[PDB]
């Protein structure tokens, strides 16, 4: 059946605080895998009706090591939003995230998020990932992720 | 098979810091849906033994503009919890948040929580959703929301 | 089908600032679910090949009355380890938490972790949850937990 789990690819990260599309996604190292699903530039293409379950985990890490945050309280997003080869139109389907103060002299800090649901998914429909603060990720594989699994075929 | 995905109604929501519970979810509008189950005043009802796998998703923010926080130090929560009729009695089957300070004058203030796991309910049980500060919610339906899904026949 | 849904038991939990296995799960009082997979010293062994979602709860908690805080910036982190029989060498699945500050003021403290993911499983591997700052755990069954269940067969 159906089915991702793809993992962060650090190599490719722009720099900034800017909400931007995480594009760079693994999908046969360690964990990360994919089934009947493509991937098409950080973007997870449904090739198959259903209702799948669509999940992400996203980490966000800030060492005193590389500098000093860009801001004291900051945003730390993660944004699940689904697109269409067919049309153009865009869509969020879960969000999650939280403001967090990391301005002081606290050697490290650290944040994650998880979001999860159900949908009704057509061949077509792609899903992708929008976070903020993309310099502040955290680049392990158990670490920062997002996926999907086909429950049951569609109505 | 039996599933639903319920995006919160925040035309009706009270107010205060007490836990409450909501009762205003949707079923046809947007990612909103529902299958087999059915929803009566925010209390998901199951019409089908097996195993379930039950999630929500619950956003917060605040903005100095309306003042300052109840208590400093305020509790972001949220309850998922079940009703059974073969014995009246609230149970808790899940339950996560966290203590933030948004008091003081702040910027934008913003924090999530998702919680999730695998249940065996009979039919005729119900589901509900408890938070506290319903006040402080976030009405976009990628936001606040909850629901569930049959994985497998049950025992 | 194979599937787990273990609940935290405070009887034997330890204290310290350091990552450290959680051995003590119930698979039998209310929530507490387990079938087929083993449950041998907080070790979820698997014994059907096959793709699980694998999930986790954690609720930490501090009240003023308790004492003291470690520090200052305290590490809440939450980890889904693999272990082969192949290799009892441990690999990370997923990871989450946040550094958050309770020291200080505020009476009561709390925050809580999710992780959820789907995984390729052969029988015969262990699944583990370590944690940090074990002495802060929230007992309560539906505060703490983490469980695992089949998806479909394996290729």
């Amino acid at each position: 059946q159906p089915f991702a789990h793809l993992t962060i690819n650090a190599a490719s990260i722009p720099s900034g605080s800017h909400k931007v599309t995480l594009s760079s996604w693994y999908h046969d190292r360690g964990w990360a895998k994919i089934s009947n699903m493509t991937l098409s530039n950080g973007k997870l293409r449904v090739n198959q009706d259903g209702f799948y379950y669509l999940y992400a985990n996203i980490c966000f890490r800030h060492h005193e090591t590389s500098g000093s945050v860009p801001t004291d309280y900051l945003q730390l997003m993660v944004y699940v939003v689904k697109t269409s080869i067919k049309i153009p139109s865009s869509h969020n389907l879960m969000k999650g995230g939280s403001t967090k103060n990391w301005s002081g002299n606290s050697e490290f800090h650290f944040y994650s998020i998880n979001v999860g649901g159900f949908f009704k998914l057509r061949a077509g429909e792609e899903i992708s990932i929008q976070v903020s603060n993309p310099s502040l990720l955290d680049p392990d594989q158990d670490a920062t992720y997002f996926g999907a699994f086909k429950v049951q075929d569609i109505d």
